[PDB]
DNA sequence: GGGGATTTAGCAAAACGTGGCATC
DNA sequence: CCGATGCCACGTTTTGCTAAATCC
């Protein structure tokens, strides 16, 4: 698996910044969606699902501090269904909706999670 | 007193995460 | 028999909708 998760890793960062990488289309690539969560979770000892969001989560909060890009756009571009959505989902990772996250220097890299 | 941008709410519906099992 | 796999059941979590607050 480490040869194949190894990879389907690099196909996600080469991705997130516009799909949804849901399960299943994460699936496309390789085996069952069932297995290779299995596989990956026993290779990285992280969820994909939860991997996947933390690595969308992570990189909006870069840009939302790193650019001015709305957050409209930013809710879009990495594949939520809108704005709220996007707000709720920041929120529950970061316990800060995503403006008030873009308006303030203290809050820090704090909860980042980095490509693997 | 209005208006757009943000944030929250609340419940059902869909997606995760996983262990036990049937298969390849 | 073995082990890599697909699968289903099911407790947890996150999203889909729909409105509505709050802020500025």
């Amino acid at each position: 698996d480490a040869i194949t998760i190894h990879s389907i890793l690099d196909w996600i960062e080469d991705n997130l910044e516009s799909p949804l990488s849901l399960e299943k289309v994460s699936e496309r690539s390789g085996y069952s969606k069932w297995h290779l969560q299995r596989m990956f979770k026993k290779e990285t000892g992280h969820s994909l699902g939860q991997y996947i969001r933390s690595r969308k989560m992570t990189e909006i909060a870069q840009k939302l501090k790193e650019s001015n890009e709305p957050i409209l756009y930013l809710a879009e571009r990495y594949g939520f269904e809108s704005q709220q959505t996007l707000t709720r989902t920041f929120k529950n990772y970061f316990d800060v909706p995503p403006h008030k996250y873009r308006m303030t220097n203290m809050q820090g890299e704090s909860r980042f999670l980095h490509p693997l």
